[PDB]
């Protein structure tokens, strides 16, 4: 049910009154948390706050904003419904907004003098948008007949059976590149099942095993054919999930470790997924042999 | 040569004029850090600093520095050689004083206001002891003639040997108890060899080992005679060197996991070794399935 600073909605109802709730309490917290969002891209440096694409960026959620307003409250079903279609809008109007946002800065670099203070916008934009774009989906997602899901919540969610989906399509973008990608091998806590919502899981994973893969390829370019395994280990406990996925391509180099963590620009954002639904993500280098990457998801309640 | 704070010189000479230069050297330097230590007693609050165990290593130490003083300075060999004489007296009286301090503090729970002051307290006069004996046990190390050795400094020392040196301990003192204990086995650069000074190393590894194995029994009581093996893995590179410690001991409950680190009394106390010597010491437990450790340790310059 519960989320950070919001809720998503465990209900049920023959006649489908859930969806009243539902988007009427949408439509009363989106509006705020794009309005949240809009204060930040003013509240940014002038010099790039100007940058016509983090301007771009800064239009669309003014955009959104009027779109949301505008639209009016909803008393039957057949206002949700047509609700229903904008959220489906707006999403796809959002979708590559990361990317833009990502090349809106990296334009703009020379004019940066306080980094805390973008890193921070960063932050607040990516995750703010996250927890956005999951309170829409689940709303979506009530409509869906879908088994084993209370919107985008799986009751029965197997962590195995979704870092295998994720595996399958990092050594597909791994084997086109370097003709090989290393054997995943999955132990721990393997036939784990607990409510849970993929979303998250479906950004952060898809990165690590990127970069599991890409160091593990670039280090072994001699034998592409015969590479070290990549080894995640899963850990269940009553408080959360805990990942870990290890490698053996040398590690992060010391001088590089305070820069990969800082916004290739997939890993300060995992970490902000992280910590925002109130997990963590952690680092080891062993600079020689490997990396190991530890990812926490605290437990829903 | 250098150390954080002092120097343990590398030096030769057939006339052995190295050891007046050293023994002089010791004689102005162990005072002064004899003394810190003396104001660091003097600094504890009162109803902590009058428990009776603290006191009397507050009148070890008193008593250190009058004799140090008292010795007259070096101007021949055989100064140095009755010098190296009290040295030896002094590192067996203080020998006990770690245990000490840790009941002297025992006794003193209750009264214990301010941790983060005895902590530092501790970390300061656990790490500030370490130096002493490790810059008095390199004096009377320039006497011995062991081939790869300068003073207590190896000049080929392996990370793997030394390892295994303390596993052979730690097996010991564990079969004694379990009747078995974990396999223990070593990857990463197990033939590394370099520069090094085994003293730390000699303090901390025994204490990991301990542990990795103690969780390890611990968690498979029904199965003594099978239990998941202590992995270590070495990474040498040219700034520093890892040391991690895996086991499958189920790892450290979220609750403890404050109370672990702060000082059962083994790791804080690594932890402040490895960091005084310009390195680390990190956890990471894996609730459910195991923990591991990773230390790191600068390399000498
Ligand atoms: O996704 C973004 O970039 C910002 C969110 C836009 C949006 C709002 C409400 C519903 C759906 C989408
Ligand atoms: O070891 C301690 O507890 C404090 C150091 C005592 C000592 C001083 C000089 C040389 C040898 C020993």
């Amino acid at each position: 049910r519960l989320t950070p600073t919001m809720m998503l909605y465990s209900g049920r109802s023959q006649d489908g009154s859930h969806l009243l709730k539902s988007g009427r309490y949408l439509q009363q917290e989106l509006p705020v948390r794009i309005a949240h969002r809009i204060k930040g891209f003013r509240s940014l440096p002038f010099i790039i706050g100007c940058n016509p694409t983090i301007l771009h960026v800064h239009e669309l959620y003014i955009r959104a904003f009027q779109k949301l307003t505008d639209f009016p409250p909803i008393k039957d079903q057949a206002d949700e419904a047509q609700y229903c279609q904008l959220v489906r809008q707006l999403l796809d109007d959002h979708k590559d907004v990361v990317t833009l946002l990502a090349e809106g800065l990296r334009e703009s670099r020379k004019h940066i003098e306080d980094e805390k203070l973008v890193r921070y916008f960063l932050d607040k934009t990516l995750t703010s948008r996250l927890g956005i774009r999951m309170l829409a989906t689940h709303h979506l997602a009530l409509h869906e007949d879908k088994p084993d899901f209370v919107g985008i919540i799986c009751t029965r969610l197997s962590p195995k059976k979704i870092i295998e989906k994720w595996v399958d399509f990092a050594r597909r973008l791994c084997e086109h590149k370097y003709g090989n990608a290393p054997r995943v091998r999955i132990n721990g806590h393997v036939a784990a099942r607990f409510p849970f919502i993929p979303m998250p899981l479906d950004y952060i994973l898809p990165e690590l095993l990127k970069n599991a893969m890409r160091a593990t390829m670039e280090s072994h370019l001699d034998t592409p054919y015969n590479v070290p395994d990549v080894v995640i280990t899963i850990a269940n406990n009553d408080v959360d999930l805990i990942i870990r996925i290890s490698d053996r391509g040398g590690g992060i180099a010391h001088k590089d470790l305070d820069r990969v963590m800082d916004y290739g620009f997939g890993l300060p954002t995992s970490r902000a997924y992280a910590e925002y639904l109130g997990g963590s993500l952690q680092l080891q280098s062993l600079q020689g042999i490997g990396t190991d990457v530890y990812l926490r998801l605290r437990h829903i309640d």
